[PDB]
């Protein structure tokens, strides 16, 4: 079973709303990745920072492995016995009174959304269905048909029917046109990422966070922090936020939450937020079950007790600094914050991003573009200096080589 | 730690976005539930619908071990060897060209929506963000923004700021209503249930699902059958269109499709609908990652190997038979197919579905009340005819002391 014959099966039986990179994985572990064919290569994605543990994490695959002969759904129309044990250790990590459990990151920014408009309506005394949302450009959080109607990339909305109603969108890193949105007084939650990933790592001035969070207690605006991809360690800090000493009035988390082997998802806020909305008017089916509840316990634990956070810190001043010696004439920028960072590459006739992670590909070494001439480096938090600069040679020479 | 501090460490830590059953499990297997003071139970609710295998099914369990100790999760950004296989065995399975993985039911119902306007655009021609879809009243598909935007229960969109716009709602088993509504040449697509789960279980009337498909030919219009509760053998068939031979547009399968063990949804269309979604328009982090495609595998493997179909048809009719010498002015309905069935309680004051409920536990079977007077009775198909007679005698002993 070829690599070949696994592009050309789900050509035929999947659906096209992905260009994949062609390569066939079939095992993983820690930062390796190996295809059918038996090559060995860097994982760079990190699954968008879901692996910030590596691949199948032993301490994570015991809880899944634990807990799967016990118990694995209940629904939330019962209660069980792990998911008031998650609750209480991720509330008190985070220090905020109460999580939302969902499944996806769409779902949980959905949650904020509705958490934020139920809040607007019976608290702030928005009247009904004049609340307002505001988003920065750039922004990514999925792809119901509410998060592409706050996108500004054409094509995630284009063809999509009409979009919801009630989403302003602001420059991105632009503290006056905060302001300015802010004026009206309609206006619910502010909605933005301490660093835009999808965007290609947008590193907003330093700053930012300390004046969106001022911003948002002066008009009374909800500051709704999206960490599904820049928390967990991922950065170089618990929270993106943390670096600034920022609290948002709701935290989303997700993907890394898991370390790649369930689909978990969190709400965190406090109580006067959390408890407007009542029993019976949000949920979700898989929600809270206790076989993703016992993998986010082990996850949690994971980057605790391994300290990955100062890793992730440490490696990513290295990966930086060493990316920033290679020549202005084909590296414009450098930008990131830990091990989530981005290169700006020299677009001309002759290459673009994705022929570069094609020669990447070829050298062991798995990244992705973000759009023609960003390539992101986002490798999981548990890679050790020595493994971190061969990757930082096999990225030197692909780079060189063109 | 006891029933008690179960309810309360989710009552200080969690949302109140439920308020269940007071009963606290930590183990299951088959039709069995125990609780942290060891009693055991009947689960006559199967976790909406989503264990239709019966708790922890052996082959599903051996499956989700076997898969997380190679990969769980690249993303789709690269190929993996396991979703090709999936997406193979499931169209064909089912006899459409192509499947779009997601994770969970209201993920699989956003999808539609997506697909069913791209298409009113690109091919049926309506203009640009006209494309209107019409539900059915009483439709539950999840909780998103644009789900509760469909719908007619104000406990899911009141106080949930603006909605979709687009979305058209015409009443339940209403051929004539359906015919009115697609007078409109801006419709794209109507979705319905086959049998409206969390309604009530509302079977519409024979020849029903046969007008829809009908109606919707007439007027080029995509028929997008919810057979997220429904399908899967719990009424007795493959799918519950199979009752009337009707072939949908597009089928959305969930829940059941992993046996409980992961958030695992399906869209499957044929490649005149599917393929109006080009690469980078639609995806999810964690949809078709090569665990969760690994457990519906095999989750759809037991249905078919163990008869499951069959059985909830058979079983089906004995539970509706003997639940109707039940006296006819306290339990004044029955209704259901296969081992999809409510109960419709005759509702005072000196009794409702909450308190039935209650004491239908105190006696060793776990049901939810959905509407106050109504009691659904949903246990997983690997039930017997033994089982379920004893489970029929919970019932009637429930009843009968009030
Ligand atoms: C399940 C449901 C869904 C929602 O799927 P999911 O997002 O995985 O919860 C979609 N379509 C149908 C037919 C269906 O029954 C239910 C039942 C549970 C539930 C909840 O707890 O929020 C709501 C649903 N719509
Ligand atoms: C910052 C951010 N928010 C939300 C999402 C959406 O997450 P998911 O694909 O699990 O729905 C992603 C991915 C993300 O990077
Ligand atoms: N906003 C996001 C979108 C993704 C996707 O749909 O694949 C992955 C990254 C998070």
């Amino acid at each position: 079973p070829t690599s070949d014959d696994i592009f050309e099966r789900e050509y035929k039986y999947g659906a096209h709303n992905y260009h994949p990179l062609p390569v066939a994985l079939e095992r993983g572990k820690g930062i390796y990745l190996w295809d059918v064919e038996g090559r060995k290569y860097f994982d760079f994605l990190s699954s968008y920072s879901a692996v910030n543990q590596g691949h199948c994490h032993p301490k994570i695959v015991n809880a899944l492995k634990s807990q799967v002969d016990k118990l694995t759904l209940t629904s939330r129309a019962f209660y069980n016995n792990v998911l008031g044990e998650y609750e209480e250790y991720i509330t008190k990590l985070f220090n905020y009174h109460k999580v939302l459990p969902m499944n996806t990151g769409v779902e949980a920014g959905e949650t904020a959304c509705k958490l934020a408009r139920k809040w607007g309506y019976t608290v702030k005394g928005i009247q009904k269905y004049k609340a307002k949302i505001v988003f920065a450009a750039g922004n990514f959080w999925g792809r119901t048909l509410s998060a592409i109607s706050s996108s500004t990339d054409p094509t995630s909305y284009d063809g999509f029917g009409p979009f919801m109603p009630g989403f302003d969108i602001i420059p991105y890193n632009d503290l006056p046109a905060l302001e300015r949105a802010l004026q009206d007084p309609n206006v619910a939650a502010f909605m933005v990422e301490p660093i835009q990933g999808e965007a290609g790592v947008v590193v907003p001035d330093p700053g930012y966070l300390m004046g969106v969070r001022e911003l948002c207690t002066r008009h009374q605006v909800l500051f709704i922090a999206d960490e599904i991809q820049t928390g967990l360690a991922r950065t170089g800090r618990w929270l993106a936020v943390d670096y600034e000493n920022v609290r948002p009035d709701i935290v989303l988390l997700g993907k890394a939450l898991s370390g790649g082997l369930y689909p978990v998802s969190a709400v965190l806020c406090d109580d006067d937020i959390m408890l407007t909305i009542k029993p019976g008017e949000h949920g979700s089916t898989y929600g809270g079950n206790p076989l993703g509840c016992r993998v986010a316990i082990a996850a949690l634990e994971v980057l605790e007790e391994e300290n990955l956070a100062e890793n992730a810190d440490k490696l990513g001043i290295i990966l930086r600094n060493e990316l920033m010696k290679l020549p202005s004439d084909v590296v414009t920028a450098v930008r990131g914050k830990g091990l989530l960072n981005a290169i700006v590459i020299k677009e001309t006739k002759d290459w673009d991003a994705w022929k570069v992670c094609l020669r990447l590909r070829d050298n062991g070494l798995l990244a992705k573009p973000t759009h023609g001439d960003i390539i992101r480096f986002a490798p999981p938090l548990v890679i050790k200096e020595d493994e971190l600069r061969e990757s930082i040679e096999i990225i030197n020479k692909t780079i060189l080589s063109f």
